[PDB]
């Protein structure tokens, strides 16, 4: 479906992204990690997952930080043209394998989707999320992450910084080293993975020999692709 959608607040998380929420002119539906387009023209068509789980009723809420254009027309203009929904890296039915959500700088709003969509589904679902960046601050939800935590027991947050200062309270380095030093055996889980396409690639190969991950049970948009 193509929806023209207002632009109905935009605000600088950090210097390079902006949480952005727009609202379509007419109903729509989506499944928690699929992603639209940014119709910026007939031939220029640009992907963002769908940072918002699909009952924010009125809604949509987009993290952009390629993008400069992008921005353009939403602080010009308020308002885009949308083409969703789109992925096949969603959500499963799954009630009971415990799930790995990973997210690579850029993929953390396909991980929020879910996250928040599953945490409704089961507020006490096991659910680890790996965010990853190369310095604290790329990690700009964070403390939301953490204080949503608190009211999930079974809600895990690692947060991964390639080059942290030293004092850092969490991982350092990448999220695939976290992965596989916090678990024995991945066979039981569901991971959803959304980042650069090379690390999900990596993260497939490593996760399904290393650890004997399911590849059936392994999603994300990379996997289109590859």
């Amino acid at each position: 479906t193509t929806l023209s959608c207002k632009v109905t607040s935009v605000e600088a998380i950090t210097d390079t992204v902006y949480r952005v929420r727009i609202v379509p002119d007419a109903a729509f539906s989506f499944r928690a990690g699929q992603y639209l387009m940014v119709v910026m023209d007939e031939r220029d068509k640009r992907p963002f997952s769908m940072a918002s789980t699909p009952d924010e009723k009125g809604f949509i809420e987009l993290h952009i930080g390629y993008a400069k254009a992008v921005m353009d027309r939403i602080l010009k203009d308020h308002q885009i043209v949308v083409d969703i929904p789109h992925g096949e890296a969603w959500l499963r039915d799954d009630e009971e394998r415990p799930m790995i959500l990973i997210a690579g700088g850029t993929g953390f709003s396909y991980a929020r989707s879910i996250l928040l969509t599953a945490l409704a589904r089961n507020p006490n679902r096991d659910i680890t999320i790996y965010w990853g960046g190369r310095e604290e601050q790329h990690l700009y939800d964070l403390c939301e992450l953490e204080a949503l935590s608190l009211k999930h027991p079974g809600l895990q947050v690692v947060p991964v910084v390639e080059q942290p200062e030293a004092g850092w309270r969490g991982r350092t380095g990448t999220v695939l080293t976290a992965v596989l030093q916090d678990h024995g055996t991945l066979a039981e889980h569901d991971i959803y993975i959304a980042g650069r396409f090379e690390m999900a690639k990596i993260a497939r190969d490593l996760f399904c020999s290393e650890r004997n991950a399911r590849e059936d049970r392994l999603f994300g948009d990379a996997f289109a692709f590859i």
